[PDB]
């Protein structure tokens, strides 16, 4: 036991769903499992029956319940809800040892957005106000519970891979890595921006200009699960990992997303498959680091004696997303009060006997400030 015991495992998934926690609303209590999500900034919840919901928020039953008399609309990626708008007491009983008054938003009717077996009932966005709706005068929980409290301003995440991990608020837990910690500058306060600088594939680099890694942003968010990239750079990749694979071929729509190959339990020939590096800007000018991921981060396993794949890298037209795909390697520290983002290699990641995700460095790189797109 280090001073955060009482947090670790705190997390848990089903089937690879999303990473949710327990959070308690109102007086008297009602105990509700809440998706963890770096990639928005509100904090929503079911509150009206609905075929995938086991349980939802009661509103008349809560006597600290108040209303702000306005409605509110949410539209993602993938998925949309509507509610309305309220503040109540909330806490996290694996979490810090305090209580805060909270914007919540109860969720009336929704599209697409919950998930059949999945086992959660709402979502807390850890992001920053800048991207709340209806806009940015709606204070997010993270804000709500820094202003209000002690807890220093800091949090971190520990995604274990195939459904558990932990979430530690307000500081570091050193059992969960191993090896040293190394920092990116978030480059602006909206989502977790950050910028990419180089790309190789067993070693190889893509040679592409770095412009085209981050265009038009690069950002870390834990509600969505596949690494997403550019169209030029997902076509330059696909080419690559395919002629660094080339003792078995596969369909062209297993690099689509759109086939699953299935092996006997067991036997899965990780080997054959490259690793893949990303290059990260550094504290001190010109100089970088460099996180590795395996197959068995990037193939995802779909829920007999057959072990089916899914590949979970995919196209995207809004930049650079790198999701649980790339977090199921490492711990992440999200240090918003020193501004920066930081990495190492998780104690609980899967791997084989003959490699291991890495974090490493330092390298130079020069004229780094070039790489960022500009509105
Ligand atoms: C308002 C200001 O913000 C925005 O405008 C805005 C717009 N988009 N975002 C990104 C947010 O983070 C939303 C939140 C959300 C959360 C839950 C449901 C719907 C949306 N995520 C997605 O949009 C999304 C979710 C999934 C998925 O399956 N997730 C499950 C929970 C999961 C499963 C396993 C895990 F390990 C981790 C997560 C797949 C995709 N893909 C497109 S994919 C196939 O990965 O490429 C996209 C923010």
């Amino acid at each position: 036991r280090g001073s955060f015991v009482e947090m670790v495992d705190n997390l848990r998934g089903k089937s690879g769903q999303g990473y949710y926690v327990e959070m308690t609303v109102g007086s008297p209590p009602q105990t509700l499992n809440i998706l963890v999500d770096t990639g928005s900034s509100n904090f929503a919840v079911g509150a009206a029956p609905h075929p995938f919901l086991h349980r939802y928020y009661q509103r008349q039953l809560s006597s600290t319940y108040r209303d702000l008399r306005k409605g509110v609309y949410v539209p993602y990626t993938q998925g949309a809800w509507a509610g309305e708008l309220g503040t109540d007491l909330v806490s996290i009983p694996h979490g810090p040892n305090v209580t805060v008054r909270a914007n919540i938003a109860a969720i009336t009717e929704s599209d697409k957005f919950f998930i059949n077996g999945s086992n959660w009932e709402g979502i807390l966005g850890l992001a920053y106000a800048e991207i709340a709706r209806p806009d940015d005068s709606l204070e997010p929980f993270f804000d709500s519970l820094v202003k209000q409290t002690h807890v220093p301003n800091l949090f971190s995440l520990q995604l274990c891979g195939a459904v558990g991990g932990s979430m530690i608020i307000g500081g570091i837990d050193h059992s969960l890595y191993t090896g040293s910690l190394w920092y990116t500058p978030i480059r602006r306060e909206w989502y977790y921006e950050v910028i990419i600088v180089r790309v190789e594939i067993n070693g190889q680099d893509l040679k592409m200009d770095c412009k085209e890694y981050n265009y038009d942003k690069s950002i870390v968010d834990s509600g969505t699960t596949n690494l997403r990239l550019p169209k030029k750079v997902f076509e330059a990749a696909v080419k690559s990992i395919k002629a660094a694979s080339s003792t078995e071929k596969f369909p062209d729509g297993f690099w689509l997303g759109e086939q699953l190959v299935c092996w006997q339990a067991g036997t899965t020939p990780w080997n054959i498959f490259p690793v893949i590096s990303l290059y990260l800007m550094g504290e001190v000018t010109n100089q970088s680091f460099r996180i590795t991921i395996l197959p068995q981060q990037y193939l995802r396993p779909v829920e007999s004696q057959d072990d089916c794949y899914k590949f979970a890298i995919s196209q995207s037209s809004t930049g650079t997303v790198m999701g649980a795909v790339i977090m199921e390697g490492f711990y992440v520290v999200f240090d918003r009060a020193r501004k920066r983002i930081g990495f190492a290699v998780s104690a609980c990641h899967v791997h084989d006997e003959f490699r291991t995700a890495a974090v490493e460095g330092p390298f130079v790189t020069l004229d780094m400030e070039d790489c960022g797109y500009n509105i």
